C-alpha cells in the first residue's frame, strides 16, 4: 500500500520518467500483503500522458494517415467469458461516439501475458481493449475534453440500461492513459510489455499500491481512478453521499448545456469511497475551477481563531466551508488535471507524504523516503507535507507552487473579504432581542408523560449543572436490550452508537478541540458550480442546540418565512392512529415547502389529555426522508421542539438523524424549578444554563469524535447508528440507509407502549415520579443480571465447595425472564446419551478458560496477584492489563507460586511497555477497544494513582490520567501489520493476540487481522466492565457478543481463513450453557471475566471510581485495602465447578470434546414468547452456517504464525563473540527502505543475556547507509549504538529503552541541516529511557507519550511533545502548532528567533518563560555540546559559539505539575 | 435431456407420486452428457405442491399457533459470496 508521483518542473516530456515510476513501483511488496501462493497481488496501477507517437504509428501502419492536432485513446475493460456481450459492448461505444462527428480509427488489442496471475485472479480477469479516436472536427482541446466526458457518462448510461455485466471504462481522453491491475507491483512491467518502449515518453506520472480488506479481486476496483489516487479511507461517506443526492436538484452551469440533464445521477452504485470522491471531484473540475480550488473546496483546512493565517485566507476558508460540506477522513491526495498536478493532505494529517526537489528540474513524491535512487550530490531540498499543507506544479507555465505561495496566488482571485461580509452570527441578533412559567402541576404530569424517573433524573442532571462535566459510571451494563424490556423505553434506547477499531483511528477530544468546529448554517444550500456573492448570505450558529429565549430570538427573525407542523396524534383513534399521523405530516410539510416556506418547524406542545405526543425520532427521520426523496431538502431546513431530550444521546441521535437545531423546551423549565427552589446553592441560573450548554457540547463532539469526524455539518442526516430491535421494513421506509440483521418492534409495539404509557400518566392524579430502575438496582421493575440473593449463593458456593449450591446458583441464574438473546436459544442434539465419565477430562477443559487483564490502577495490587497465582495454579493463561507490572513479580517465589503473567497487553498509552516487560510473557495482546468503552480508554480519576503507580508507569502523582484514545502507530491496516510485525521480532517465542469489539461491520476488520499475521482473535461483547467511564459510552454503545462472534466466524470460514487463528470470546459469562453456546457458535477459547471479581470480594457496589471501595479490591488505601478477603482457592474451585457443569451438559448432549461441537449450528433452535406479541425476532442471520469445505472448522495448526526474515539475524550472526564473551563491537552495512525493525531481534538477545542496564553505553554499535525503513531501532536496550548516514523513515526510536539512535546526513550532500526533514512521525512514541540526537526537521506528534528519553530535533511538526510525561526534549527552529498539548511532566526548551512562539503553543496546563537559573541554562548546554559532539552539525556550533547572544533567546516550557516539584527552584 | 410428470387421475394426495418421481429422475442418467469429473451436471429440477403439515409442523415448533388456512412458501436464491 503506497501513493507516489513524479513530475518535470520545466515541463518537457521524456523517458526518465516513466523509468523512475517503474523503478518506484518495483519497490513497494514490503508494505503490501504477502501471499503464500506468490502470484496473487492487492492491486496496482499507474497513471501517465498518453505517447501520440506510438498510436501515429500505429494508425500509420495500418494504412490511414496521421492526423496533426491530438489523438485520443481509451482503455475498456469488456467481458470475456461471453462474445456475444462483446458485441452489445462495441456497438454501443461506436453508435455513441459517432453521434457526435467524432472520425473512429480503430480498436488494437492490448497484448498482455496471463500467466504471471494467480488463480483468485484468473477467474474474473476481463478483455482489455483500447479504441483510437481522432479530432477531424479542428475543435479546441477544452471542448475536446468536455465532448469526451460527456461521451463517458452516456455510455455508462446506455450500458447500464441493459444491465450488462463487467465493462469498465478505465480512462478515455487525450492526455492521459491509466495502466491498472490485479497483478502484484514487480511484474507490472512484465504484464504490460507496451510500457517497455522508448516511445512512452510524459512530464508527470502517478502510480498507486493498494492494499485488500478480504481475498476475492475486482479489476474495476483498482487504483487509481480517472483523476484521484486516494490513500486510506474516509469516515463520511454516507452524509457526503445524501448531501450529493441532495445537491444534485439545483447544479447548473452553462459549460454543459442540454447534456447537463443526462449527468443526473452523479455518483453510481457498487464504488469504494474512492471512486465516489473522485467523480464528483471530475465533475466540479470539468465545470471550469482549478484543481487546488475544488481540493481545498472538497477537504479544507481547520480554521482556527489564531493568528498564524491571514484575513484574506481566512475569508477564502469560510467561503469553501459555506459551500460544500468536506470529505472528513484520513488522506494523502495526489490529483492531475491536464494541467496542475497537485498533492496534498487531509485535515488531521494522518498518514504521512514526503518530496524530494532534485537538480534536474524534478520532483518525486510519495508515502516513504527511500522508494526511489537518488545520489546525494543532486537533491536541492527535501520536505514533507502537514495538516492542510499542499504543493502544486503548474505544467502550462511549468513552475512548482509551495504551500503559502500557492496559498496567496488562491487568495488573489476574488474579494473574498466582500463575499463572506454579508453574513451575520446569531449572537448580536439574540443580544439586542432578549433584553427586550408552567407550574410544578402540568410540569409533573409531562414528565411523567414521558417516564422520567427522579432520582435517576437527579443522578444525572444535577451534575451537568453544579460543575459541566456528564456522570461517570463505574461498571458495565447488565440490564436487558430494549426490545426485550418490558416497560416504557423510548427510541433513544434503540439506537447504537457507531465507531472505528482499525481501519481509521479515532480523535482525541481533550488535546485537539483546535481542529473540530460546531458552527451550523441555515441558508447556505443552492448551486455548486456556481460563484458568486449571492451564495454566501446565510445565518451562522455557533452550536446546533438552542435554547428557549435563544429559539424565540430565531424565529421573530425568520417571522412568517417558516411553517409550524404539530407532532401529535389522537388517543381516540383506531390502531392504526401512528400510520395516518405520519401520512397526514409528511403530506403536510410537502405541500408547506411546496408553498414557499423555507424553514420548517417540528413541535409537540400541543400534548394533553386527549393527545399523545409521536416520538420525534421516526417524525424527523420520516419527514427528512420524505423531503428527500420528494427533492426538497435543499430549499429549507429542519427545526425540533423536544419535552423529553435530557441526555447527549438524545441530541446526538435526533441530529444524525438529519434535523438541523435541536430545541430542548421542558429540560431548561425543570432546571429552573429546580432552581427556584434553591438546590444549587448561590448559582445564579446564568452560570448553571452555560455549564449546561457547555457540558452538551462537550457531549456531543465526544461523540462526534468516537468515530474520527471533525465537522458537524458532514454528520448531519449521515445516520452512523445501528437500529437493534426494529423492523426492516419500518428502519428502510422511514429512516436514510441504516442496518438491522435481526428485525424488531414495527408500529404496532411503539404506539401499543406509548399509549399504555400516556394512559398511566394522565388517567391518574401523579403525585411523584418513579424512583426508576435503570442504572442502579432497585425493586419497582427492570430487573438487572446481578441479584442480591444471586451473589451471596455464589460466594456460599465456593468458600464451602459444594457442587450442590453451586448448581442451585446456576438454576437460580438461568430461571429468569429472557434478558439477552442467548436466553432464546434452546439447544437439542439428536443420539443418544453418553455417559459421563466418557466425555474428556477436566484438566483439558480447565486449561481453557482465562481470566481478562484488568488494570493494576483499578484494583488492588492484592486480588491482581491473587487472580495470577490462581490462574497459575489452575494450570490456564491468566492477562496482566493495560497497567504493566512490578518487576519484583519476575522471579518465582519460594512457596512455589509464580506471581508473573502469562499475556501481556500492548494499551494505547503504553503506560508499562519495556523491553524487559516484553520478554517475560506467552501471548501479547493488543488493545484496539473495550468492551464497556469503544473510543475512549481506560480512565484513572486524579487521586487513585498513589507513588507505586507513579513508578510503574513514570508519572508525576497525584495527576488526573486518562489514556489517548487512538492508537498513535495505527493510523490503517498497513501500521497495524507493521505493529505484529514489530511485536513478533521482539519477542521470538509470543504470539500476538488482536482486541476487538462485536458492531457491525467487523467482518472485513475480521478477514484484514487475519490476514495481518495475528493468531488471536478476542470477541469482546458490550456488557464488559470498566474501572471508571462516562455513564453515556456505557450505555449506548457496542453490541452483544453473540452477533459479532457468529459474523466473524461466517467472514472468516469464507474468506477460507478460519483453519488459521482461533476464536476467543467474553462478556457476560456466568453458568456453564453460556460457555457450551459460545463454543457452539465458533469460540474455541472463553475468558470469564468478572464472575471471578464477586467470588473475590466484589459486591456490586459500584463505586470503584471513587477509591472507596468497602471490601477493598478497587481502592489505593492503607484502611480499605486491609479489608481483602479474597482467598487463592476460591477461584480454583469456582472454575472446578465451571469445568464439571460443562462436562455434565456435554454428556447430556452425546458427545465427546468440545472439538466435536465448535462450529456446528445444527444443535440450536429459536424459541421467542408468543403471548409477548412483539414481532419474531428472525435470528436466521446468525444460526446461518457456512459450507466447511476440506479443512476443519475447528483445526488451527501448531505452533505461531511464519514472518519474514530482516537484517538482524546476518548481525547475529557476525555478532556470534558477543553472545559469548561480552567483546565490544562495531559493524557496518547498507540499509534499504525494503528493511523493517533493524536492531529489535538483537535487542530481545542482549535483554535475555543481559537485562535492560549490564552493558555500558556503546558497547556494540552499528552504521548504516543509505534510508533506513519502519521503526528503526525499535526497543534499543542499553548498549546498543546505531548510526545512519541519509535519512530515517517514520516511527524511529519508538519504544526505546535505554539505546541510543543517531542520525546525520551524509558529508557529501550539500543541504542545510535545518532546512529539511530528516525523521518521519510519531518518533519516540512510548520511550522509557535513553537519547536520540538528531540533524533535521521532525514529522508531526514529534516525541508523543514519552517519559524519560533525551532528545534533540532541529525544528519540529504540529502537536509536537503531545501528552509527553517526563524527559527532555531540545527543539532548535520553527514549531508547529499546537505545541505541549496536554504535557503534564518533564521539561521542554525551544530556540525561537522571532517571538512567535506565544501564537502557536497551547497554554491550558504548560507555561514558557526565559530561563534564569544558571543549572537549567548549564544542563542545556551540555545538552547542546553533545549534540554537535555527536552529528558534526555546523549549526548547533555556529549557535554555541553565540553562546552567551543566543542564550536569552531560548523559551523554557514547563509544566504547572512541577512548580512545587522540582527539586530545583524554577522560580527566582 | 428430458421432462416428466406423474398425477393423480382422482385426485387424492399421496408419498407415491414423490417417491415415483425420485424413482423416475433417479434413471435418466444416460442421455444426459458423462462429465468424467463424475461430479459435475448440467442443472435438474422437480416441481411438486406443498407440503402443508410440514410447514405447520415448522411454525408450530417455532412458537406460532399454526393457522387454519392455506400457508405460502417462497424459494428465493440470494448472493453468498
Ligand atoms: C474493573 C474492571 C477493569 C477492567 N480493566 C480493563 C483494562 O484495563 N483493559 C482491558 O482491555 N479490559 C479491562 N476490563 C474488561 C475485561 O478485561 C473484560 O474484557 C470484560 O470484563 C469481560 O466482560 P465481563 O464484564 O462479562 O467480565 C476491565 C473490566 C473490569 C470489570
Ligand atoms: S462494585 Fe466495584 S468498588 Fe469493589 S466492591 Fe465491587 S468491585
Amino acid at each position: 500500500c503506497g501513493v507516489g508521483f513524479i513530475a518535470a518542473i520545466d515541463g518537457k516530456p521524456r523517458r526518465s520518467v516513466v523509468e523512475k515510476g517503474i523503478e518506484a513501483l518495483k519497490a513497494v511488496w514490503h508494505r503490501g500483503a504477502v501471499d503464500a501462493d506468490g502470484k496473487t497481488g492487492d492491486g496496482a496501477g499507474i497513471h501517465v500522458a498518453v505517447p501520440q507517437k506510438f498510436f501515429k504509428d500505429h494508425v500509420k501502419v495500418i494504412g490511414h494517415r496521421a492526423p496533426d492536432n491530438k489523438l485520443a485513446v481509451g482503455q475498456v475493460f469488456l467481458p470475456r467469458i461471453s462474445l456475444d456481450a462483446q458485441e452489445a459492448c462495441r456497438c454501443i461505444v461506436e453508435t455513441e461516439i459517432l453521434a457526435f462527428g467524432y472520425y473512429i480509427y480503430g480498436w488494437r488489442q492490448v497484448p498482455i501475458n496471463v500467466d504471471i496471475i494467480g488463480e483468485k485472479a484468473n477467474a474474473t480477469r476481463p478483455e482489455i481493449e483500447q479504441i483510437i479516436v481522432g479530432n477531424n472536427k479542428g475543435v479546441s482541446d477544452e471542448q475536446f475534453e468536455l465532448d469526451l466526458y460527456i461521451i463517458r457518462r452516456r455510455i455508462e448510461k446506455a450500458v447500464k440500461g441493459e444491465q450488462i455485466n463487467d465493462f469498465y471504462i478505465c480512462s478515455l481522453s487525450a492526455r492521459s492513459i491509466i495502466y491498472k491491475g490485479m497483478f502484484l507491483a514487480e511484474q507490472l512491467t512484465t504484464f504490460y510489455p507496451d510500457l517497455l518502449d522508448e516511445r512512452f515518453e510524459s512530464d508527470f506520472a502517478i502510480y498507486h499500491q493498494r492494499y485488500s480488506t478480504n481475498t476475492f479481486p475486482t479489476w474495476p476496483l483498482a487504483q487509481p481512478f480517472r483523476m484521484l489516487a486516494h490513500n486510506g479511507e474516509i469516515n463520511t461517506v454516507k452524509g457526503n453521499v445524501n448531501w450529493m443526492k441532495a445537491h444534485e436538484t439545483r447544479m447548473e452551469h452553462p459549460a454543459f448545456g442540454t447534456h447537463m440533464q443526462d449527468l443526473k445521477p452523479v455518483i453510481g452504485v457498487g464504488l469504494s469511497d474512492s471512486g465516489s470522491l473522485d467523480t464528483v471531484f471530475e465533475v466540479m473540475v470539468r465545470a471550469g475551477r482549478t484543481a487546488p480550488m475544488v481540493k481545498m473546496m472538497l477537504v479544507p483546512q481547520a480554521l482556527t481563531s489564531s493568528q498564524t493565517t491571514p484575513d484574506n485566507h481566512k475569508a477564502l476558508i469560510q467561503y469553501c466551508n459555506s459551500v460544500m460540506e468536506p470529505w472528513d477522513g484520513p488522506a494523502a491526495l495526489a490529483m492531475t488535471d491536464g494541467r496542475w498536478v497537485v498533492g496534498g493532505m487531509d485535515r488531521n494529517g494522518l498518514r504521512p507524504m514526503r518530496y524530494t526537489i532534485t537538480t534536474d528540474g524534478l520532483i518525486i513524491g510519495g508515502s516513504e523516503t527511500g522508494m526511489v535512487k537518488i545520489d546525494e550530490t543532486q537533491v536541492i531540498e527535501k520536505g514533507r507535507l502537514g495538516p492542510g499543507e499542499m504543493i502544486a506544479v503548474d505544467l502550462q507555465s511549468g513552475k512548482l507552487y509551495r504551500d503559502r505561495e500557492l496559498k496567496d496566488h488562491l487568495a488573489t482571485l476574488k474579494p473574498w473579504d466582500k463575499w463572506v461580509q454579508n453574513t451575520t452570527h446569531l449572537d448580536e441578533l439574540v443580544k439586542t432581542a432578549s433584553l427586550k412559567d408552567m407550574d410544578k402541576a402540568e410540569l409533573r404530569r409531562r414528565q411523567q408523560a414521558f417516564g422520567l424517573t427522579m432520582e435517576d433524573m437527579e443522578l444525572i442532571l444535577h451534575p451537568m449543572v453544579e460543575d459541566g462535566k456528564e456522570a461517570i459510571g463505574s461498571m458495565g451494563d447488565d440490564s436487558p436490550i430494549a426490545v426485550l424490556s418490558d416497560k416504557y423505553r423510548g427510541l433513544h434506547h434503540f439506537f447504537r452508537q457507531n465507531f472505528s477499531q482499525v481501519t481509521n483511528p479515532p480523535i482525541d477530544s481533550l488535546r485537539e478541540r483546535r481542529v473540530m468546529s460546531l458552527k451550523t448554517r441555515l441558508g447556505n444550500l443552492g448551486n455548486i458550480l456556481d460563484e458568486d456573492e449571492t451564495q454566501t448570505r446565510l445565518l451562522q450558529l455557533e452550536s446546533p442546540v438552542l435554547t428557549t429565549a435563544e429559539f424565540r430570538a430565531m424565529r421573530d427573525y425568520m417571522g412568517d418565512t417558516a411553517a409550524e407542523i404539530d407532532a401529535t396524534f389522537p388517543v381516540d383513534g383506531g390502531p392504526e392512529a401512528l400510520r395516518d399521523a405520519l401520512r397526514r405530516i409528511r403530506q403536510e410539510t410537502e405541500d408547506a415547502v411546496r408553498g414557499g416556506a423555507t424553514h420548517v418547524i417540528l413541535t409537540d406542545e400541543a400534548m394533553g389529555p386527549a393527545r399523545a405526543a409521536i416520538p420525534a425520532i421516526l417524525a424527523t427521520g420520516a419527514v427528512h426522508t420524505h423531503l428527500i426523496r420528494s427533492n426538497l431538502r435543499t430549499f429549507t431546513s429542519l427545526n425540533v421542539r423536544t419535552a423529553e431530550g435530557l441526555d447527549t444521546h438524545y441530541f446526538a441521535v435526533l441530529i444524525g438523524v438529519g434535523a438541523t437545531t435541536v430545541n430542548a423546551y421542558l429540560a431548561q423549565e425543570a432546571i429552573a424549578e429546580r432552581h427556584r427552589r434553591g438546590l444549587f446553592g448561590s448559582m445564579p441560573l446564568e452560570k448553571g444554563m452555560a455549564n449546561y450548554k457547555k457540558a452538551i457540547d462537550d457531549g456531543l463532539l465526544k461523540i462526534m469524535s468516537k468515530m474520527g469526524i471533525s465537522v458537524i455539518s458532514s454528520y448531519r442526516g449521515g445516520g452512523n447508528f445501528e437500529a437493534i430491535g426494529l423492523s426492516r421494513a419500518l428502519v428502510a421506509e422511514h429512516f436514510p440507509a441504516m442496518v438491522s440483521r435481526i428485525s424488531g418492534i414495527g408500529l404496532n409495539g411503539i404506539q401499543k407502549k406509548v399509549l399504555e404509557q400516556h394512559a398511566t400518566a394522565y388517567n391518574e392524579e401523579v403525585v411523584a415520579l418513579p424512583v426508576g430502575g435503570f442504572y442502579r438496582f432497585r425493586k419497582s421493575g427492570d430487573r438487572h443480571g446481578w441479584e442480591g440473593g444471586v451473589i451471596h449463593t455464589l460466594q456460599q458456593a465456593v468458600t464451602n465447595d459444594s457442587y450442590t449450591t453451586f448448581k442451585k446458583y446456576s438454576e437460580q441464574v438461568n430461571k429468569r425472564p429472557p434478558m439477552q438473546l442467548r436466553d432464546l436459544l434452546e439447544l437439542r442434539s439428536t443420539k443418544a446419551p453418553v455417559p459421563v465419565d466418557e466425555v474428556e477430562s477436566i484438566t483439558a477443559i480447565r486449561k481453557r478458560f482465562i481470566t481478562p487483564g484488568m488494570s493494576m490502577g483499578a484494583l488492588s495490587p492484592e486480588a491482581h496477584g491473587t487472580l495470577n497465582v490462581a490462574m497459575n495454579r489452575i494450570g490456564a493463561k491468566s492477562d496482566s492489563g493495560e497497567g504493566g507490572e512490578d518487576p519484583a513479580r519476575f522471579r518465582p517465589d519460594k512457596n512455589g507460586d509464580n506471581w508473573n503473567s502469562a499475556i501481556k497487553q500492548v494499551a494505547s498509552g503504553r503506560f508499562g511497555v519495556t523491553a524487559e516487560y516484553l520478554n517475560q510473557c506467552r501471548e501479547l495482546e493488543i488493545k484496539v477497544a473495550q468492551g464497556a468503552k469503544p473510543g475512549e480508554g481506560g480512565q484513572l480519576p486524579g487521586f487513585k494513582v498513589t507513588e507505586m503507580i507513579a513508578r510503574l508507569r513514570h508519572s508525576t502523582p497525584g495527576v488526573m490520567l486518562i489514556s489517548p484514545p487512538p492508537h498513535h502507530d495505527i493510523y490503517s491496516i498497513e501500521d497495524l501489520a507493521q505493529l505484529i510485525y514489530d511485536l513478533k521480532q521482539i519477542n521470538p517465542d509470543a504470539k500476538v493476540t488482536v482486541k476487538l469489539v462485536s458492531r457491525s461491520g467487523i467482518g472485513t476488520i475480521a478477514a484484514g487481522v487475519a490476514k495481518a499475521n495475528a493468531d488471536i482473535i478476542l470477541i469482546s461483547g458490550n456488557s464488559g466492565g470498566t474501572g471508571a467511564s462516562p455513564q453515556t459510552s456505557i450505555k449506548f454503545a457496542g453490541l452483544p457478543w453473540e452477533m459479532g462472534l457468529s459474523e466473524v466466524h461466517q467472514v472468516l470460514t469464507l474468506n477460507r481463513l478460519r483453519h488459521r487463528v482461533r476464536l476467543r470470546t467474553d462478556g457476560g459469562l456466568k453458568t456453564g450453557r453460556d460457555i457450551v453456546i459460545a463454543a457452539m457458535l465458533g469460540a474455541e477459547e472463553f475468558g470469564i471475566g468478572t464472575a471471578s471479581l464477586i467470588a473475590m470480594g466484589c459486591i456490586m457496589v459500584r463505586q470503584c471510581h471513587s477509591n472507596t471501595c468497602p471490601v477493598g479490591v478497587c481502592v489505593q488505601d492503607d484502611k480499605l485495602r486491609q479489608k481483602f478477603v479474597g482467598t487463592p482457592e476460591k477461584v480454583v474451585n469456582l472454575f472446578t465447578f465451571l469445568a464439571e457443569e460443562v462436562r455434565e451438559i456435554l454428556a447430556g448432549l452425546g458427545f465427546r470434546s468440545l472439538n466435536e461441537v465448535i462450529g456446528r449450528t445444527d444443535l440450536l433452535h429459536q424459541v421467542s414468547r408468543g403471548a409477548e406479541h412483539l414481532d419474531d425476532l428472525d435470528l436466521n442471520p446468525r444460526l446461518a452456517q457456512v459450507d466447511p469445505g476440506e479443512n476443519a472448522r475447528y483445526c488451527t495448526l501448531q505452533g505461531r504464525n511464519e514472518v519474514p526474515d530482516t537484517l538482524d539475524a546476518r548481525i547475529v550472526a557476525d555478532a556470534r563473540p558477543l553472545f559469548e564473551e561480552g567483546e565490544k563491537m562495531q559493524l557496518a552495512y547498507n540499509a534499504r527502505n525494503t528493511q523493517r525493525a533493524i536492531g529489535t531481534r538483537l535487542s530481545s538477545m542482549v535483554t535475555r543475556k543481559f537485562g535492560m542496564f549490564g552493558l555500558q553505553p556503546g558497547h556494540i554499535t552499528i552504521r548504516l547507509r543509505g534510508t533506513a525503513g519502519q521503526s528503526l531501532g525499535a526497543f534499543a536496550v542499553q548498549g546498543i549504538k546505531l548510526e545512519v548516514m541519509g535519512d530515517a523513515n517514520d516511527y524511529v526510536g519508538k519504544g526505546l529503552s535505554g539505546g541510543t539512535i543517531v542520525v546525520r546526513p551524509t558529508t557529501s550532500s550539500p543541504l542545510e541541516t535545518n532546512k529539511n526533514t530528516i525523521i518521519g512521525n510519531t518518533v519516540l512514541y512510548g520511550a522509557t529511557a535513553g537519547k536520540l540526537f538528531a540533524a533535521g526537521q521532525a514529522g508531526e506528534r514529534f516525541a508523543v507519550r514519552n517519559s524519560g528519553a533525551t532528545v534533540v530535533v532541529e525544528g519540529c511538526g504540529s502537536n509536537g511533545c503531545e501528552y509527553m510525561t517526563g524527559g527532555t526534549a531540545v527543539i532548535l527552529g520553527r514549531v508547529g502548532d499546537n505545541f505541549a498539548a496536554g504535557m503534564t511532566g518533564g521539561m521542554a526548551y525551544v530556540y525561537d528567533l522571532d517571538d512567535s512562539l506565544p501564537l502557536y503553543i497551547n497554554d491550558e496546563s504548560v507555561i514558557f518563560q526565559r530561563i534564569e537559573v544558571g543549572h537549567y541554562e548549564s544542563q542545556l548546554k551540555h545538552l547542546i555540546e553533545e549534540h554537535v559532539t555527536e552529528t558534526q552539525s555546523r549549526f548547533a556550533a555556529e549557535i554555541l559559539n553565540d553562546w552567551a547572544r543566543e542564550v536569552t533567546k531560548f523559551w523554557q516550557v514547563v509544566p504547572k505539575e512541577m512548580l512545587n516539584r522540582l527539586e530545583v527552584p524554577v522560580h527566582l
